[PDB]
């Protein structure tokens, strides 16, 4: 297992524009296009991302290209963020994937708001962090995924994905 295989499970693969759990236009492997309610706006973002008229549809290779860009971006977001970098520093090779997974889903700014759970993670209070993350609105909204991500934080194993 690794962050790519983990997120592939949590996001799935869709070659046409759809709406995510927040009702936002999305494509590929969890690639958020826009928060605008306009499908035309989403399509404009897609065409810019790929560099062709996609008509709301992409290939698997195009999805993987975006996916690689998006995991990279999530990592850069963690590394640049004063709240997230210290947490990253305390996370081993498995637990760090749960943090990347959160940033992938919610973004740098969204995840940086989990002040108390983040402090718990930074201090290696795995069980405290897991309890506190459970709870969250995040968990209430997407409990299936959140449970899996929380177990990864708690245990430092891939048990929730296997």
């Amino acid at each position: 297992m690794n962050i790519f295989e983990m997120l592939r499970i949590d996001e799935g693969l869709r070659l046409k524009i759809y709406k995510d759990t927040e009702g936002y236009y999305t494509i590929g492997i969890g690639h958020l296009l826009t928060k605008s309610p306009s499908l035309n706006a989403a399509k404009s973002e897609l065409d810019k991302a790929i560099g062709r008229n996609c008509n709301g549809v992409i290939t698997k290779d195009e999805a993987e290209k975006l996916f690689n860009q998006d995991v990279d971006a999530a990592v850069r977001g963690i590394l640049r963020n004063a709240k997230l970098k210290p947490v990253y520093d305390s996370l081993d090779a498995v637990r760090v994937c749960a943090l990347i997974n959160m940033v992938f889903q919610m973004g740098e700014t969204g995840v940086a708001g989990f002040t108390n759970s983040l402090r718990m993670l930074q201090q290696k209070r795995w069980d405290e962090a897991a309890v506190n993350l459970a709870k969250s609105r995040w968990y209430n909204q997407t409990p299936n995924r959140a449970k899996r991500v929380i177990t990864t934080f708690r245990t430092g194993t891939w048990d929730a994905y296997k």
